[PDB]
């Protein structure tokens, strides 16, 4: 709960709390006003952050494809799924491999009225039973799956046409996303792995959308931020102030390599 | 009781309504102790006055129609103004401390009281956690808010708070900087100026309402409290060395608090907000 | 019995009823020696007059009337008096001790005594914490508020109870300074006048109804313990060393306790109080 | 360490602290003046015991009877020890059964420099090495020992001639020391009891003192004392007044039996 | 260091000598610090003073005589005491203190300023148990025997002290009851009139010789003390909570203490006792 | 070896003489690479330059008179210093750590070295307790100052050290307000101003005799630095995902700290004050 | 002590000279009660005899030539035995212990006596173990063989022993079959005839040179034990209840023993062999 209190400091708070990169349609970031204070840029990221979700559910047509019964595939904090259960009435089965999680998820989607609509599974993944679902989701956990298990999964909890939802960061050349990969524990690969890993398993790749020059400008109010922080908080410890330094050397890192070629931020969808 | 309870106990009067802020006193004068001068009788005047905090409270934020619905009591202490919401004004009340101790206090009282169906606690950080009690109709909180991050407070509170909900907040605010070190340092609080609080409502969508000074009708309280220890560092012949030497220091602090609300940098207020 | 408790039932019991307070005697005189001078000979003439202590209240103070509700037992020891109300008057009783190890003996008692329905026991220090009991008709302390704060007490008690009830005390007082001193450094308590719990009363919005001197009458209790001890020296071989020397300083305490009630600093008084 | 603070309190400092009643010559305690704080009935008490074993020594002609290698037979805190060291120039084997009070004896004798002619013995009761003692001084203490098998064992490690010299409560009647006895765990018995105990084991009885009188004012000075005591200090716990009040209250009981004819206060000294 | 140690040796400077007492101003006027106000400067000016405290102590008690043999140091602190009279007067020091984790301290600087084998600790409580050291020279107690049984301790002094043998005490006393109540309480001391003192000391033997008022000359310490707080309050941003709380609660006591030292009641005492 | 040693040995390492300071490039430059640029041709060249520092210290120093008696080396690392001025000066060093865990490594190391009995450690915290060492003749600190309270440091070395004696210093300092923040919230250092210094040592009674800026010179450190790292992990598939991303991070940092070297408000300096 | 060491304390002791084994009464008669019947009266008497037992035996046995070598006492007790042939003969004596607890025991006594360099403490179970003590001159048994397997013990002895050297046996015989049952039950013994000893001992390669009679000498020890037994339970009140029962099964069986040796079935017999 240290790790997740750094986290909700930077992207909350509830009841929806978002991990993953924002939107930015004009493919620039705001204009730094008067107001540079950490609070204002994390107004501003989970603002684009909502923005992802938004531009995502409409690529994906999410009025009839996301509006059933869906699987959220590494829930971070529940902010997706309380989304998809709030903005499109889906019931949504939220899977995270963190046990702590799993009440922060739920006691929010009550707080939300859609606690009826959102339930945890916790799995490293699991569970046909809970019957065939119409959907499932993943918002930039895919990075951490065997992709070819994953997807065999799938099809087998999946109804025929139903739709497998992905964000991710992708490779477009060998060692094209290393800072990321290194410094989150990932293994980005291509697009093509992802169609043959999903093509093996009877699904079919029908939309591919490149979102890389719109998502750039997150790293730079990411970074903004964490400067924001360093500056003015006192209350820091040199541990704590020594990890958001850190932090602020790889979201420059991160931001250099989003734009030297070799990174792809996409949006996919697979049906069976 | 542990151990920094029982002490606030001792000082704040017994259940089953116990009070952890300031007395109101609308004359601004302290009352004059003419013959009376034991601790007991210091002790129940500023129990009488921390109630007509929340009388006054209550009066000027209108309780009869805006805290008189489900609201949250927010940093409730040992329960003192959530008992108070709910005989008083039939409120139905989730009261949120940071201390588990607390909680079985409060719940305990309020059964005293034949409010138990109506006070319910949640052991919170600031109000970080998920809150599943329905729409809420307002908040209180009665010197409270200087331990939160007001910014991130209000965003809750905007949440979980319905269109015209009020914010009901006392507190001591800076009136310039360094305005309240000494409530700051001997409190571990972090107080702001109004406006800030204001900034951070009206991003979150709230509007001030009402801005109440109250700082000189609050100054005899820190007179009945050093009155109070000086009392009891007189006449209780049982303090242990420990124990005499926290009063020695709470009567050096309220001395020195007291110096700091005259002092110009310090505002007693009464705020309330409304949801957009 | 853990091996205090145990050594007060050797004195005061057996149960189902055990008394631990002063006991009555009308006369102001202790009942002259018969032929059986043995422990058990005391024993029970103190246990007599400790009932009596409890049947001269409760006449005292209409227990028929005001003790017959819904009443606090506040310091019940071993529940003789808990189990006295619900028994005698069909109260219903919540039975306050500041010691979790008697508390399933009471209850265990009023079991025995068929009125398990009618007695509660509850574990807290001096009252100071909820008491989620319903609005009470009368609160009893036999020889227990020595040990308390009277302002607090009687501020407690003054949410608790309904107007019209009744605070009931039995309790050693002084009527000087240091006048129950030796009382007081023995058991642990803190004596008070009269004036003091009178005071403390007001304050909490009690009247004073009625006071009663009982100094005299109790003298023989003292008396009659003393006895009880000496005969217990005087006859159990099978005591150990340290059991002997803990008769043999009761025994001392006894004496310099029955001196002090008669040097005119103290009061054994009866109070009631209304709100 | 909690009872011999205590005891400290009341006896001490150091070096030489004793444990046992005192000697008034006039048979009468000295007039209270205006000063009747704790401190002054202390110093008298401590004169008044230094004046018993002054008187003792005297009565024993300890100038060659005490003045070789003597045992010194429950020494307490070492006051005796000390006081047959230093003012006799004796060696003396102090014995105790007590451990924690070897080390105040040694260390006192130390600071008074005799810690030459100054040792320890920690035991309930043994030692016949060490070779033979000159002589045995028990003062206070014997009430403690089994007699007969005591003056055995003293048998075998004393000198023909050899003295034992003890200060001590006897009965004169059955019961007639029970207060002391009850109180202070000891078991009194007669005089002629440790003549036969004595004489069984090859001592004989050469002078039996009466010093009933002469210590019946340290029980009003020792009263006294406790009284002051429960009077002035205020840093007193529950606890610790109360111990003191019983303390009060078995000195006014221990006092009264002293006079009501059943106990002796005697100095009894054999010859092997 | 133990976190009360720590902070103790933050304020009273780097060993090796550090000094635990009042400083002492022989002009009673503090010095005016009129260009460097940083935590440090008002830090070497203290010690400076408590050093000046041991030279005016030396001179008026002839140390180059009564304090240069074999001595007691009693309730000796960090040792800057004990060192002061092994350097500057050759004496054979043996420092008593009641905290065992503070002797290791002392032996350690002593051996740094070359004085290892003239200066040993005894770890006691006041002075109750033996002390072998040989007849001593004379005892010295630097604001330490405010926590002692005075007569007992003139009892064990004239035992272990040879005929003239020399008390020497700085002290704070009273003048009148509750004369010293704020230092009594805040450091857990029992301070007794000088009176009270000789009266003690003639009881075990000993004779007054010396009897020094420097009450005006030690109040500047109680301002520079209180500037060393504030200056740190004001210019160390890495203090925890817990640790600026501390600090503004010392500077609480500071002030209060000063105005003690300032009503009459409390006298900061020189006194010498001569062994009959 | 604990882990973080470890990790410090594989790059600075191997013993004895191990280094943790950054190295001193005459040119201000980088050698050029070679065909080989294997971790292990970065280590060496990094270690070359790094005793290098030594040297340079030792020359405008001059160790053979100022470094060559008694000396304290005040954060001594893995002890490469230490054993610098033992071996080629003949030192008498009493090494001072922080961490009880390089205490003996430091004195195995010199063993191996043949000064064992001119090296000597103390296992403190900056130097705050006891050193009874008898009077020194000198202290060298590289890069270890950062850590301290310069006041209070300055104070003890005026305790500890004979008239004449010698503080040396090789350090980072800021020439701007936070003009190192990088290096300091990195290393958990607080970086000072040479004034800062000066005026913390003249209070305690130093003279400034030598002040010396090598920030040009030290620079290429952090670019040879950076190399190691990506030679690393382009080339080591052995690593665990978590030393992986602890090495990502050390390059990160690198290049961000070889940024602010260059952006002005950073100096690596050589002090030398006489008490 | 430990409980049961304690319990054979009070009753023969004290120190330093402890016997565990019957008394020898010259005249086969109790002495007559005197008006001291004390415990402590019958406890001296008991020992004096005790100490009579070994005096004889040194007689018949001729201990100044025979016992005054390097022996060794086999099962020893608390050492009395030990102590005597150190002292009246100046003996060299290993002292065979089962218990390790009377190990200390022994050597602190012999330490008082002043032989503590000729005695000597070995713990074993009943001489099965290697002896390194190099040739014995003799051994001596006091009430312990019934104990051993005496073939065995024989064998065993018969290796340790010097050619001529002497085994001394004082032990419990039977005469008859079962003839010792009482004895052989209550000790945990197996009693066996003279003749059953005589064929161990010469299968060993012993003689049988010496075979006395003294039961009816022994037979007053039991009345004295007895006479002991009654007076502590007579006149000790501080007597556990646990404590109390196990003195009053030694009196019954001290009874049973005593009438036993009476009913003509068991010998008390001093033997000696001489290898
Ligand atoms: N996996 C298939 C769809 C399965 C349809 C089964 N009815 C695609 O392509
Ligand atoms: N306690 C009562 C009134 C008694 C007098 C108190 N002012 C109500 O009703
Ligand atoms: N115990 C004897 C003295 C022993 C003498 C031995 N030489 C008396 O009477
Ligand atoms: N520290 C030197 C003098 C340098 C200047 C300091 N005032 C001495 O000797
Ligand atoms: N044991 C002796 C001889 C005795 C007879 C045994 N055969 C040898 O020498």
């Amino acid at each position: 709960d240290d790790k997740t209190a750094k986290l909700v400091r930077k992207y909350g708070p509830g009841p929806r709390i978002h991990y993953h990169v924002g939107y930015y349609p004009s493919s620039e970031a705001p204009r730094h006003t008067r107001d540079v204070t950490p609070d204002a840029f994390r107004r501003s990221i989970r603002l684009h952050q909502e923005g992802l979700l938004r531009y995502a559910a409409k690529i994906w047509g999410a009025e009839h494809r996301l509006s059933g019964r869906i699987l959220d595939v590494g829930c971070g904090l529940g902010g997706g799924s309380l989304f998809w259960a709030q903005e499109y009435g889906a019931d949504v089965t939220a899977v995270t491999n963190a046990p702590e999680h799993a009440p922060i998820v739920e006691g929010f989607a009550r707080e939300c009225g859609v606690g009826g609509r959102v339930r945890t599974l916790v799995c490293d993944h699991l569970p046909l039973d809970g019957g065939p679902y119409d959907a499932a989701v993943a918002i930039e956990s895919s990075g951490y799956f065997d992709r070819p298990v994953w997807f065999e999964r799938l099809a087998h909890v999946l109804r025929p046409g139903g739709s497998v939802c992905i964000e991710e960061v992708f490779t477009t050349r060998p060692h094209g996303a290393d800072v990321w990969a290194e410094y989150f524990y990932t293994k980005p690969a291509t697009v093509l792995d992802y169609a043959e890993a999903a093509k093996a398993a009877g699904f079919e790749l029908v939309d591919d959308v490149d979102a890389t020059s719109e998502t750039l400008p997150f790293w730079e109010e990411s970074t903004a931020w964490t400067k924001a922080v360093l500056d003015s908080d006192s209350t820091l410890s040199a541990v704590d102030r020594r990890q958001l330094r850190i932090s602020l050397m790889a979201n420059q890192a991160l931001g250099a390599e989003w734009q030297a070629g070799g990174l792809r931020l996409g949006f996919l969808r697979f049906e069976r």
